[PDB]
């Protein structure tokens, strides 16, 4: 019968469901796609110049009011005044330029500092009188005297945008904004909309602030939790609209690339420096053997290297996913009980210290336990066929278990395991091998029963028969 170890596999592969035929939250669930249709339905995009290659778009901090800061009621309807203009800091242009960089990691934008004026394409500016909200930025298909501006409010009682940094609302405003000027329309309110709309009021669950930084709602809408913490570049659903606009950006990070701690990619929001880091990310990586590294962390995590699915990362939950079209190959977890599960290629899966429950899945992969009692989970023969067999890297019978539970052949054909030295041609028959010599075990079984082995487990640590739960 299934085990608890399984059990939690199963449950966290399926956490965070989207496209479900059901209602979720009163709203039908959109899948990654159908989302990132919902962002572009304004239909407004940029025009890449004659001759580019990629879409170039220069950028400048405003100095002085333009034409529509001096006149807003002869562009924006009901907008009087705006109050005082004042140019970006040196941080907000500090902020904004990694902003900025983390959209063109993402998409084919090549951005052009044109520095401090209206030179730029793309202009920014600061007023102090709201006009509803802490910000405002048209989209790219508004007449040329106001395309590509993006204003920002500062006075002396609103200052969630006088000091932007890693984490928190006024970075996440910069890329929220900066995604209006490049196409991108907040995920709802266009068949309709009011003054004081809600999350009732979104048109697809996934609306909240965990798949898109173009929405207004809390991840908790959706189960997940940032714990006060906000997403400073593209989120999950970002990266799929702005790559339907732009196209995907396949020279970024073509290396062996490390998110998390020991981070290699020189980007404030894919690196953890200590402990009590909270990380929220959406991996995007064009190639390379890469590595999710959450050791330092002390808390029970889960990790998913599925694309598109959520992981919950250092004490956050759904605070990490990995986008469409992205194959990261290994991860590292920490010393609380983790929970690391595997994707279609091979893997290596860390577990480190703490009662860890690995699941490679498809192809031959190395997993290693670590300190403590550590589970290997399989769900399929195939996961481990005799051809690519997984390799428990660090075994140690009496301590770490193999789980076989929950296998079709065992929890609805009720085959039974008979432990032979060689294939006879039955059904069930598993061969523990071991040479004391190299110090490598192994494990065999012939499921088919014509005398040879469909599944297959290498390993390096003694393997008893009480070490298989079935
Ligand atoms: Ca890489
Ligand atoms: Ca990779
Ligand atoms: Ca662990
Ligand atoms: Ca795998
Ligand atoms: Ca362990
Ligand atoms: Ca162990
Ligand atoms: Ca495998
Ligand atoms: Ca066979
Ligand atoms: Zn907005």
């Amino acid at each position: 019968g299934r085990s608890d170890a399984y059990t939690q596999v199963d449950n966290f592969l399926h956490a965070y469901a989207r496209g479900g035929d059901e209602l979720v939250n009163g709203h039908p669930s959109y899948t990654v796609d159908q989302a990132a249709e919902q962002i572009l339905r304004e239909q407004a995009s940029w025009q890449k110049a004659p001759g580019d290659s990629v879409l170039t778009l220069s950028y400048s901090f405003l100095t002085k009011p333009n034409d529509f800061f001096n006149t807003p009621w002869k562009y924006v309807s009901d907008i009087y005044s705006l109050g005082k203009f004042s140019a970006f800091s040196a941080q907000q242009q500090a902020q904004a330029k990694l902003s900025l960089q983390s959209w063109s990691d993402v998409t084919n934008i090549h951005f052009v500092d044109a520095g401090q004026g209206d030179q730029g394409d793309l202009t920014f500016g600061n007023f102090s009188s709201s006009v509803g909200g802490a910000a405002f930025a048209f989209l790219p298909d508004v007449p040329d005297a106001l395309k590509g501006q993006s204003w920002y409010l500062i006075n002396s009682s609103y200052s969630a945008n006088v000091n932007p940094a890693n984490g928190n609302y006024g970075r996440q405003t910069l890329t929220h904004e900066i995604g209006h000027t490049l196409g991108l329309s907040h995920p709802g309110d266009y068949n309709a909309g009011e003054g004081d709309p809600t999350y009732a009021d979104a048109t697809y669950a996934e609306d909240t602030r965990a798949y898109s930084v173009m929405s207004y709602w809390e991840e908790q809408n959706t189960g997940q939790d940032f714990k006060g913490a906000y997403s400073s570049a593209p989120l999950l659903d970002d990266i799929a609209a702005i790559q339907k606009l732009y196209g995907a950006n396949l020279t970024t990070r073509t290396g062996d690339t490390v998110y998390g701690f020991n981070s290699n990619t020189e980007r404030d929001f894919y690196s953890a420096t200590s402990s009590s880091s909270k990380l929220v990310f959406s991996v995007w990586d064009a190639g390379g053997n890469d590595t999710l590294d959450f050791s330092g962390f002390s808390q029970n995590q889960k990790i998913n290297l599925n694309e598109k699915a959520l992981s919950d990362v250092g004490g956050l939950k759904g605070n990490v996913s990995i986008a469409a079209g992205v194959t990261v190959e290994n991860a590292i977890g920490g010393s609380g009980s983790d929970l690391l599960i595997g994707n279609d290629v091979a893997n290596v899966l860390k577990g480190g210290a703490g009662n860890d429950i690995l699941y490679g899945g498809l192809g031959a992969d190395q997993l290693w336990g670590g300190a403590g009692a550590d589970t290997f989970v399989y769900g399929d023969i195939a996961e481990s066929s005799a051809a690519a067999p997984d390799t428990l890297r660090d075994f140690v019978s009496g301590q770490d278990k193999i789980d076989l539970s929950g296998l079709d052949a065992f929890v609805n054909g009720g085959l039974v395991l008979q432990y032979v030295d060689a294939f006879a041609g039955k059904a069930g028959q598993a061969i523990l091998s071991y040479d004391a010599a190299s110090k490598a075990g192994s494990l065999a079984i012939d499921f088919s029963g014509d005398a040879h082995a469909d599944f297959a487990i290498n390993l390096i640590g003694q393997a008893t028969q009480a070490d298989i739960v079935v």
